[PDB]
DNA sequence: ATCTGTACATGTACAGAT
DNA sequence: ATCTGTACATGTACAGAT
DNA sequence: ATCTGTACATGTACAGAT
DNA sequence: ATCTGTACATGTACAGAT
């Protein structure tokens, strides 16, 4: 019943739907124009939107949207970087880039930036570039804040790498038909844009899967009727808002999370749907249990420091790499406390 | 259990599936690039296999295939046939390579049927690797039938279809009723592919004979039978076994017994079974209520549903609501008593014509 | 020289065979 | 249980055409 | 090639019923 | 308290026209 509560404070407002969706329309309907709308590089970049919002697991407020920018490109070969999985060099109009992520985004990112001093009706900027991310994000203002990440993305219609073989463990849930489509569709490679200092950084892109997520989210049952107007609903979508917002709230208070993101509760809950695909097992009824023995879950990767890829399983999103152990253990704390107090952090 | 060696009875075997798609397969593939030739009318055709024998249940044998030879045709306008819901004529905007077969811009079945069967029938004249030959032409078939020697015999339905890619006509948007059971997005998935006509051909007399066609949801049907669970891994490697195509299997085969002997049930046709238990799949969506563990009762509930259809003189085809395959005009009551009739007498003593 | 309809190439669910 | 032939979807090569 | 038109999925919002 | 039915809204796939 608090929970029920809580969800009704994350729902989005149809009204900011609409006038943020107008504006968000507008903006990148306009970068898109001018990306074939020219001798550009890439000339023949589609749209494909991704993320919470399309997803339609947004919470709180429509205030960041993720498009992608996808351009097909032909009979290019792959290397994998040093065994990571996710990161690779790409070989063979783009010439002008062995193709770099580091230069191809930067004129990309040129290219926008250009676009966006000529629009007079919407107050939008760029953000400063941040290392780690392979976007451009505008930041819009109208007067809420808003900000699009736009995803510059290569598109490949090749077998997936294998890497993935073993990946996107559906088979008892979504099962191998729907699998074997879904591995039938492209992949795509996005800028790995870190700044560490390590090796071949610049020129690593790394594999995105939001289109499979994006099919995942809104195909999600077992039964084909799941959360359709003649199915039954499942607590599932509400389970991913919650355990988000928890992480959310987390991140307000504790600089010490910076190093944690959404994916992570988004790839442990994909492997929760995977453990437990019943759609009888995600009953709206049983809301309470589903979001503990998500928060169970998650517990238990944080102890055991393992949370793999969902498309690519040898890469840990948990690896003392990427997350400190300290890092891991606060948030252990932090989620344990919040846990056992019939969650505090949700009233404020 | 008795049930169980009748399915394997029915059970076809790889090796005559072999030898049957061997012969088939090169027929079908030599037919399919005359019609790519010269001023052929139909080039641009291409090809659907559909029916049993692609759906996975055939039975017995591999002795029938049926494949669409298809040929999309753009700016097309339809006016149902005397509200009949699944005839229809087609008419076109502009005044062509079909110019050959249109009377007042109504295109002609009859026509283009027979320039097709033409084409065909000199094709297979060539043909000296197979025993093959072109069966005498059936009153209401859309089918150029071809009976392969193959040692055994083979049948193939060659059958014309136009292909339109615009929304289903009215008179199905209440047909296909898959919501509780496939689901919305499935059912708006499904009425995104294009639709088909074939020719009625039926030579009965009545007005508007040779330019009637008849609606085509073959392409659906094997969807819906190779995608026929309320869970998505049924029949997986990794999902639960249900007997919905064992319980098709058993009644195609009743019917199948009782027209080999009385020829009383020459109205009946498979694709009756088959639209009653798409009505059956949709009355109970639940795979558990097709556990292989209750294949008795499932068949039995089938013969149950398919005997009130005969009495209550009332089949409705799955795709078109308002037509009725077993209304008076079509068969009359005395031929469905008489199919009532022997459908009780095998279900209420052991089932012996699986015997025979 | 480049273009492109045809057909090989690849991968796997289905279900028969062992 | 695993092995395996057919059908089928989609990616790609290239002889013959422009 | 690009773009509008169409259908209906996913939502939110609220009154009346249970 | 929740469930149901209608209204209102945006996203997305694709036919077909220009
Ligand atoms: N580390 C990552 N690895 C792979 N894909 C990622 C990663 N981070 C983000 N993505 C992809 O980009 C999408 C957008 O990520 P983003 O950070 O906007 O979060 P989100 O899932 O959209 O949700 P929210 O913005 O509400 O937190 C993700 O849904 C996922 O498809
Ligand atoms: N009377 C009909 N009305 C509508 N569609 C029909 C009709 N008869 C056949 N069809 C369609 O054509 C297909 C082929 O028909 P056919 O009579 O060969 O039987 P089948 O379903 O393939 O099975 P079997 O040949 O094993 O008896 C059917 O699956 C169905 O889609
Ligand atoms: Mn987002
Ligand atoms: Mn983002
Ligand atoms: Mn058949
Ligand atoms: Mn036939
Ligand atoms: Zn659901
Ligand atoms: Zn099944």
């Amino acid at each position: 019943d608090k929970l029920k509560k809580v969800l009704d404070k994350l729902r989005l407002k149809r009204k900011d739907i609409s006038e943020a969706a107008e504006t968000v329309n507008k903006v990148v309907e306009r970068l898109l124009r001018r990306m074939q709308k020219r001798e550009s590089e890439f000339k023949g970049v589609e749209q494909l939107n991704t993320g919470s919002y399309y997803e339609h697991v947004k919470i709180s407020a429509p205030n960041e949207f993720d498009v992608m920018f996808k351009l097909e490109v032909p009979r290019i070969e792959l290397q994998e970087y040093y065994e990571t999985g996710a990161f690779y060099l790409v070989k063979f109009p783009l010439s002008h880039f062995v193709l770099s992520a580091t230069k191809m985004l930067s004129k990309f990112r040129k290219i926008i930036k250009e676009e966006v001093k000529e629009i007079k009706d919407i107050d939008v900027s760029v953000e400063k570039e941040k290392p780690g991310s392979p976007a451009v994000t505008l930041l819009i203002r109208n007067p809420e804040e808003i900000s699009v990440d736009i995803i510059l993305a290569l598109e490949s219609k090749g077998s997936w790498p294998i890497s993935t073989k073993e990946g996107l463990p559906i088979q008892g849930w979504l099962g191998t038909k729907v699998r074997t489509n879904l591995r039938r569709e492209p992949f795509y490679l996005v800028p790995k844009n870190a700044k560490d200092g390590n090796s071949f950084q610049g020129e690593t892109w790394r594999l995105s899967f939001s289109h499979t997520e994006k099919y995942i989210l809104n195909n999600h049952g077992i039964e084909k009727t799941c959360c359709e107007s003649s199915g039954a609903k499942c607590c599932r979508k509400e389970c991913l808002k919650l355990m988000k917002y928890l992480l959310e709230q987390l991140k307000k208070e504790f600089q010490e999370l910076d190093a944690f993101c959404s994916y992570h509760v988004k790839t442990a809950i994909f492997h929760m749907w995977t453990q437990d695909p019943q759609d009888s097992q995600w009953d709206p009824r049983n809301l309470s249990s589903c979001f503990d023995k998500l928060l169970a879950f998650f517990l238990e990767c944080l102890r055991t420091e393992k949370l793999d890829h969902y498309f690519i399983p040898k890469f840990n999103l948990f690896s003392q790499e990427l997350i400190d152990r300290k890092s891991k253990e606060f948030l252990s704390k932090k989620i344990e406390y919040e846990r056992n107090n019939g969650f505090p952090i949700f009233d404020k």
